[PDB]
């Protein structure tokens, strides 16, 4: 079956703290192979050998040299090309790209896993024609990737798309009222979007205004059932998210927004944003298309592979 070749083949590696996932994709961006191997715990020479080994395995299997893209929970330092990460400790501070290239014998592209998610959504059949795609993960945190013409915009410091680490716009702060909580952020700042618009934030906001720790799922369940406190919280949160989106869209004006992560599963978001965002936009501007992510489960490997699509 593998001899039914396209001219080019794209390999994607999603490197996680416990497993490395590989995927091969043809020119139509169809997936033609899948494999997972353990991430070598604290053995960098073995990490390099494992990745190089997969490239060699599939190159022989397809009788061709696939393009190599890799995503990880981290990023490259823009000035010295070493990896910044905590979940793949063996790679921390290492010139991962240069080491792989020397071992494998050809170019490798590396990118943050959330940027890979965004790129994966942007290459879905329905979004391929969108000039810009903003892919955001609302779960553990908030933020993502800015895709232009099917290519990730990394930024001068490889941090473009870190919308989670801008402070709340003033209108969002006023919306929270007299009892608004100033939430700390793990980046070192106070009041970051990451601490309010994430799944974790949704829960902290409920706990702060009602002195009770409920899990997102249960709060959504209570709202659906008709609990008054849950409804008040959902109303508060929906307008907050709309305000923050309005500010973001005024500066970045994306064509389509794709939402991933645990909270992206809360369907009311898709009904509510189109009704609330326009208020916070310039009079001449319309709310972009905001949709639930379609390829979240394999977004890391897909996006990593797609880093090499010739633009
Ligand atoms: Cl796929
Ligand atoms: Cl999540
Ligand atoms: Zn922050």
């Amino acid at each position: 079956n593998l001899y039914f070749q396209s001219n080019a083949m794209y390999y994607g590696f999603d490197v996680g703290g416990t497993k490395i996932e590989f995927g091969a994709f043809n020119e139509k961006l169809e997936r033609v192979a899948t494999e997972r191997v353990p991430t070598p715990t604290d053995d960098y020479p073995l990490l390099l050998e494992t990745i190089a080994g997969l490239v060699a395995k599939y190159d022989q299997e397809f009788a061709c040299e696939g393009k190599i893209g890799l995503g990880l929970p981290g990023m490259e330092d823009a000035d010295d090309a070493t990896v910044l990460t905590v979940n793949v400790p063996a790679a921390k501070g290492k010139p991962l790209r240069a080491d792989l290239e020397a071992k494998i014998g050809r170019s490798v592209k590396i990118e943050n896993d959330a940027n890979c998610f965004a790129l994966s959504e942007a290459w879905d059949e329905e979004l391929q024609d969108a000039p810009s795609v903003m892919g955001l993960i609302l779960g553990t945190g908030f933020g993502g990737g800015l895709i232009y013409e099917g290519k990730v915009f990394s930024g001068r410091n490889n941090v473009a798309g870190e919308l989670g680490h801008m402070r709340l716009p003033l209108d969002a702060w006023f919306h929270l009222g007299d009892n608004a909580p100033l939430l700390g952020c793990g980046c070192g700042k106070k009041g970051c979007l990451d601490s309010y618009l994430s799944g974790r934030g949704f829960e902290l906001l409920y706990a702060h205004y009602y002195g009770e720790e409920k899990k997102a799922i249960d709060i959504i369940k209570a709202n659906a059932a008709g609990d008054e406190k849950a409804a008040e919280h959902v109303e508060r949160f929906m307008e907050l998210l709309a305000i923050c989106f309005g500010n973001i869209f005024t500066a970045n004006d994306p064509h389509v927004v794709a939402l991933g992560g645990g909270l992206s599963n809360f369907e009311l978001i898709y009904e509510e944003m189109p009704k609330r965002v326009p208020k916070y936009l310039l009079s001449v501007a319309k709310c972009p298309k905001i949709i639930k992510a379609k390829h979240g489960d394999s977004g890391g490997v897909r996006g990593a592979a797609f880093l090499n699509i010739k633009g």
